[PDB]
């Protein structure tokens, strides 16, 4: 159920393909898309194709350099990646959105690929105590939370990410009831209350932003358990 491959070691200005071969679900039906993560920093979008293979959205930071393709009857997702720098060097990890609310519900495990600030503002760290209530706000401008669902990501260290909270508030089937998420115009927080030991994890913010008709992904919160 989405596995990477392809990734390497390239020079500058040099060039690679990465696929992710889909299983358990109908790969032509769902939208995808390729997230990818640095040598421990945060999450940052790349790119997204639609089921449609019609539209195609590419971050200002690999546009035109980058090739997003699809191959439905094959049931791979593919990204032809040309002029590599070594800021390009991460884990590309690929993603099914969801029609209906535009979450990423399933991730891959990645692969990574290496070459010889940000609209969404996330406290870097949250410090809690077992039992207590812990806030974790993510600030956002007029044209992406303001006007798009926010989702929230939690990436258990060493596994991808898992969507925690989706639609501002929607608790997918497995979240339990102490994550609740919540909205107010222009920011966004997700309460995790009766902190436990194992909420130990980075949280992401996650928006659309129809201005830089790119997803914008929150500067990560560490939570620390105490």
């Amino acid at each position: 159920t989405l596995k990477e491959s392809g990734g390497g070691l390239v020079k500058p200005g040099g060039s690679l393909r990465l696929s992710c071969a889909a299983s358990g679900f109908t790969f032509s039906s769902y939208s995808m898309n390729w997230v990818r993560q640095a040598p421990g920093k945060g999450l940052e979008w790349v790119s997204s194709i639609s089921s449609s293979s019609s539209y195609i959205y590419y971050a200002d930071s690999v546009k035109g350099r980058f090739t997003i393709s699809r191959d439905n009857a094959k049931n791979s997702l593919y990204l032809q990646m040309n002029s590599l720098r070594a800021e390009d060097t991460a884990v590309y990890y690929c993603a099914r959105q969801v029609g209906a609310t535009w979450a990423f519900d399933i991730w891959g495990q990645g692969t990574l690929v290496t070459v010889s600030q940000s609209v969404l503002t996330q406290p870097p760290s949250a410090s809690g105590t077992p039992g207590q209530r812990v806030t974790i706000s993510c600030s956002g401008s007029s044209s992406n939370i303001g006007s798009n669902t926010v989702n929230w990501y939690q990436q258990l260290p060493g596994t991808a990410p898992k969507l925690l909270i989706y639609s501002n508030n929607q608790r997918p089937s497995g979240v339990p009831d102490r994550f609740s998420g919540s909205k107010s115009g222009t920011s966004a927080s997700l309460a995790i209350s009766g902190l436990q030991s194992e909420d130990e994890a980075d949280y992401y913010c996650a928006a659309w932003d129809d201005s830089l008709n790119a997803w914008v992904f929150g500067g990560g919160t560490k939570l620390t358990v105490l």
